[PDB]
């Protein structure tokens, strides 16, 4: 059987609360132990070893905790057949792209979670664990760079995004698709990611210790500068924009991205809409202000690129190819 | 035929491009009387009138017209049977919630949009302001609250978001579904929201000129706190969470809206994932911070509500009250 | 606590396999006490009672399955508070429309399955199972016409169809959206059908032993009238077509059924397509042939409807209205 | 600019009624070359030739025209760059596939439809059109097999599915996804389908003037298995059943095909469920049947590959092979 190696970072699959009808919990309170000891039939699909990276809320993610995953991963690339993260789900989708980006490894790297604590009645955690393994272990999932499985589904790091707050079936690549479905422990693979990831990249975070600040701000009616005022105040490296639908700004956010694009700061526009590409040639010059846009890049995805993208330039042309390419 | 009111305040309804393929164009330059010519079957159904209100892109929709809308709406109520509100796509979701709330006008109130510039090949404007006047001419309509007709469907002004960035079908009620379905000029009506609208609420925007402040920050790994402190240091009235997953703020963000909500700031938890809840009772124990979870209610609608539930109270447990009831 | 009552018919939900980690398994070989025992924090919530009145795979669900079913809750009603119902998925959305349409109990009807069976691991059933019984339990439930619990979505029976072929969260109501999201035991109630349902109804079963014969013919390219020919020379009282797109039939299949309608069979057009109504005023003109337009009902619930129809009238006109109203 | 041809075989794009407002229209009516003059920029992008193959409704699409296209398409593939097929959205999916499987030019073959008919208001047909060009002229598109173009969006001919019977989105790719987005006359491809198709499939229609017999009987409570005895009575080659759930079968149904695979009929268990896998391993043991799985075939796409199947084969196991490939 492969050897395959589970990195607990903790979420609700190691979350646990006093009772299994009661929605109250916290997260990463379980060790990486206890998660592998719960599926005993994880033995029968691999040798598995477990490490405790730490054990976190997704929701307390940070640089930090990517830069370890990144440079263990790629260290300990050659000691195993298969990487499984265990990871809350608030910010899977925003750690599955930075390891997407960043890791040299080609073996497969699996993201799994649970959105019904490890303690509840019909806790998704243990069969979500196995399904992970299986993929993690597949054969097929090598070079499809790095994926999350979650509700029998195999999702690419790029495009999988969390669509509902509670739902079990959360996780979704909502513009381009699955990349195979899991049953009876199998995958028919039927698709894989044509975007530029893991050994294809030229992002090297081996000897970096830190990442560029980039923020996100959020645009609405009547929308507040302040936001914007406070990272361009702070040195902030790039500021990603969540923008009204194709990618638009409120007058008072375009005034001070605009100012700040042409005074240092890497400005990527995005959109709040949670589906579709925020485009070139729609409302914006994006030539005139010296902007990038984000295309399918969700705020939090577009702050990933864009962070890894001022690690090579600070040309918005070439931070546009970065994002017309990866 | 009933009497019908335009009221127009631009969007890409309104919109024009020197190319009918290219996408290039720039938005609310169209007056409304063009766009009522421009569908000359408006006059089977209905005798039309058109008035500018403004001529804007809806990415810089704010207050002072929200106010202009209810207002004028309101004082008109009985010299028409109904009124449409022709906007733009990006922010539509915004003031078809205001109105939702401060419309005391029992006669239907429509808001439609267009994906597409009028000059578009295929331009969904002209259908688009057909089925927005069918809708706004059916008796059937009345008593539904501030509706969202596009793309063939009736949508309640509370749920309807845009979904997609460039898509004609963009606009879908994520989470309870449309109110009812066009075909032939014919509504088969289904449902009506069980959220109090319109007369029902005790909001009265007559005598204001202008909102009480609330700003939005969103939350993502590594999330700056400075968005946050900017609002409440420029002594921000209202603090929306655009929160991961079930409405999970970055510790950074935490202690800052923590420290706000003790000196009498609004802090209302919402989520960027696009579908579901912000329940109580998960991982943040509200009552303790004095935090308000938003429910279905997405960080642009939260901030709606809690602009308007300022207008009332400043007490947490009434303003979740207030996030219970409309 | 609540009296409820757990009518048992089988379903995955009592499914068993020989492992937790294998696909394999057969349909309704536990019974009910085992299920309700399976799920002890039942005992937190409701008083709960187990009767067994089939164990079967609900692919092998039948019309006299149905008629007891209606028959059983129409007259032990004033015994209990409310009904759960444990069933198969595969036609939980015919039995469900069908004890829609022929309940006169005003009390609250719920109906659970399960996508894993009860040996699987994160089986959903349990949990299914408490939020059945916490809807059947709640006030609010009442008056909403019988109702599919799965998911913590609570679904109307006349709009809930299966969705996916093995996704947990595989019901939705696709047309006009779920009644109510469950969160902690707890429901919020914002949707409930329009459309008559339970007592609101003319259906009465309580003296019929058996169900007027209806049958489904699929339309495709190339399609066989030899289907629909079977069903004209048994005598079959209805045929609904699955259509193609808006409800069209192959010229083959359309001349078979053309005839048929004059003859006395009621012809009602359905679609294959998953999601839209099957609308009047298409390609085909109804009132010409006497065929009746299905609406929203996909063909599964376009013949629980029709057999129900033809227990009050064989006359096109009044079947249609029929269709319009329930 | 790239050589176009234009094959035309009718559908609502070549369809027109008596207002631009009202719903009721007569399908395949127009002339290709009046589709082409209906959209002047076609010329900007393409040098655009048309060809009528036939004018008819896709509701009544057959065997004939399939084999008419396909040896048109593999006859023609020298003269032109690419070809774009007009046709109804009805069986569109149908006849995707089918080229799918039989084209062995290497060229793009993008096929069009309109849901709403020329004469509509904001008819869809014209950009449709100008946007399956765009395809067809793209070098990227190349190599991805057959492809649908509607509403800005490319499918894969396997994949792709009506979705909703009236929405101008209906056609959604609804188990893998779309294979690109289009803006602005331009292809953001991410996604090219991993099964194989065009000229890497066995099948040939060259010397073919008739396909394999194959039915489709839809399964339901308290199905009749006269559809399927009436198809095993005329000695169908093959019969696909539109399944309950994971390619679950009635009683009477189940009999019947088990009775008709054990005399040399070849039988595929497919879903009436839209999305997701009828699988192996589940409820029904396919190898002592000796049935097929279809896998996310859905019934009518089913029949498609099992008329091609019959070509090569008529032993279940060889069928099933085939089914995993193609
Ligand atoms: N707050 C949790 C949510 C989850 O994992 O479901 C986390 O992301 O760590
Ligand atoms: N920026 C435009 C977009 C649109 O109308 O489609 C607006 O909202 O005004
Ligand atoms: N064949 C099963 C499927 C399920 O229940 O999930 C049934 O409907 O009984
Ligand atoms: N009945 C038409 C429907 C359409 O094209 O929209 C056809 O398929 O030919």
């Amino acid at each position: 059987l492969p050897n395959i190696t589970i990195l607990a970072t903790g979420g609700t699959i190691a979350g646990g609360g006093d009772s299994a009808t009661k929605s109250n919990y916290t997260a990463g309170k379980v060790g990486v132990e206890n998660l592998v000891n719960a599926v005993p039939q994880l033995k029968d699909i691999a040798n598995v070893k477990g490490e405790q990276v730490v054990n976190i809320g997704s929701q307390d993610m940070n640089d930090n905790v990517w830069l370890t995953l990144a440079k263990k991963i790629n260290t300990d690339c050659d000691k195993t057949d298969g990487f499984v993260i265990t990871h809350g789900t608030d910010t899977m989708e925003e750690t599955a792209y930075f390891l997407d980006l960043t890791v040299k490894c080609d073996k497969p790297v699996v993201m799994v979670g649970a959105m019904r604590p490890s303690t509840s009645m019909s806790a998704d955690g243990p069969f979500n664990l196995y399904n992970a393994v299986v993929t993690a272990a597949d054969k097929a999932s090598a070079n499809r760079g790095v994926l999350v499985v979650m509700n029998d589904t195999v999702l690419d790091g790029r495009d999988v995004t969390k669509t509902n707050t509670t739902d079990v079936a959360t996780f979704k690549s909502v513009n381009y698709g699955p990349l195979g479905y899991i049953h009876n422990g199998k995958i028919d693979y039927q698709r894989t990611p044509a975007r530029k990831h893991t050994s294809d990249t030229p992002f090297d975070v081996s000897k970096l210790n830190e990442l560029p600040k980039v923020g996100i701000v959020y645009n609405y009616a009547n929308a507040s500068d302040l936001p914007a005022k406070a990272l361009v105040d702070a040195g902030y490296d790039g500021i990603v924009s969540a923008g009204v639908g194709n990618g638009n700004l409120y007058k008072s956010v375009f005034d001070t991205l605009a100012t700040a694009a042409k005074n240092g700061t890497a400005v990527v526009r995005s959109s709040r809409v949670p589906t579709g590409a925020t485009t070139q040639d729609a409302e914006v010059d994006d030539a005139k202000y010296g902007f990038v846009a984000s295309g399918t890049l969700n705020p939090q995805k577009a702050r990933v690129l864009l962070q890894l993208a001022l690690t090579q330039t600070k040309d918005p042309q070439q931070i546009q190819q970065i994002f017309n390419q990866y």
